């Protein structure tokens, strides 16, 4: 009954209370109540899908305008109202975001529309990405052939679009759900080998945190080494490659935090003398779309593969907190 709708609104409220002011929390919940006023759940339901979408956004510390727009999904094209959002308390920005998202809902023409919307207001893409994340979760009921078709569209379009707009955690989560729906047996085989080798890979990761710390000391570079999770990279690799348990146990990801760009360049030079450079990417000189900067280097010490992300203290706080 309405006890599901009102219980969902309180779940959203638990997320927005910590970072959004009470005046803004009033506005977001007002949109939620308006979304339900327009809607009668006749379609196998939907007010709760937009609330579940808005909860994903609320968890990413999204602004109140983006959250109201998510809640008012399909309210001006599917409901008996239009331009009602501007007239309502919601206002122009919300009506604009609402329309923008319905516009994004003919192969090449779709790609143009997605790209264009990114340059207009990335918040339209951020809402679209949360909506596709929520769909990947609720894909279970569908036939295995259909599930792998939606998963493939998400893999090709939404996973790279999410990295492009800076939402890398959201992209890793989306990519994970894609592999699950593309080939469940392959996902299960690889997740099992990852679980099996987890204790030993953690033991060698601590060893390499010490080896890298010793290298910084030997080469006279001041830094911090942070252990990084790399489950998605191992999964991405072994879903398309034969299993090798020594290679799976000895692959580690790290974040090295330095003081200066001169030290970042000084570290890459030192690493080149002690390892085989498999891959290198300079995002300091050529920042990623969205301003984030780092040097990415993939190394091959005998048996061990290391995936490093070299950054300064400042570059790290700009990337983590804007």
């Amino acid at each position: 009954p309405g006890e599901e709708v009102s219980q969902a609104k309180q779940q959203l409220k638990l997320i927005i209370d910590p970072y959004l002011s009470v005046s803004e929390v009033e506005k977001v919940l007002a949109a939620c109540d308006f979304g339900d006023l327009a809607h009668t759940g006749i379609t196998r339901k939907y007010i709760l899908h937009p609330i579940a979408v808005s909860c994903i956004l609320a968890n990413m510390r999204l602004d109140p305008e983006t959250l109201m727009a998510a809640l008012l999904h399909d309210v001006i094209e599917d409901t008996q109202y239009t331009k009602d959002d501007i007239i309502e308390r919601f206002g122009q920005t919300v009506a604009e975001l609402v329309d923008g998202v319905t516009k994004l809902s003919n192969k090449a023409a779709s790609f143009r529309k997605i790209l264009q919307a990114t340059l207009q207001d990335p918040r339209v893409i951020i809402i679209k990405l949360a909506d596709r994340y929520h769909n990947m979760t609720t894909l279970g009921a569908l036939r295995p052939d259909k599930r792998a078709r939606i998963a493939q569209e998400t893999f090709d379009i939404f996973v790279p679009m999410a990295r492009l707009v800076g939402m890398n955690e959201m992209a890793d989560n989306l990519e994970n759900l894609c592999y699950q729906n593309l080939d469940l047996d392959m996902f299960d085989n690889v997740q099992n080998a990852l679980l099996q080798t987890k204790p030993e890979r953690c033991k060698y990761q601590s060893i390499w945190e010490q080896n890298l710390a010793e290298l910084l000391h030997n080469y006279h570079i001041q830094g911090r080494i942070k252990k990084k999770n790399n489950n998605i990279e191992l999964l991405r690799h072994f879903v398309k490659n034969e299993m090798d348990l020594q290679e799976l146990t000895h692959s580690h990801a790290f974040e090295i935090v330095l003081q200066s760009i001169a030290d970042c360049d000084r570290l890459v030079a030192a690493l080149k003398e002690n390892f085989q450079v498999i891959q290198y990417q300079d995002h300091i000189r050529r920042p990623l779309p969205g301003g984030n900067q780092s040097l990415m280097i993939k190394l091959k010490g005998e048996k061990t593969t290391l995936s490093l992300t070299i950054q300064t203290e400042l570059m790290r706080k700009a990337a983590r907190f804007g």
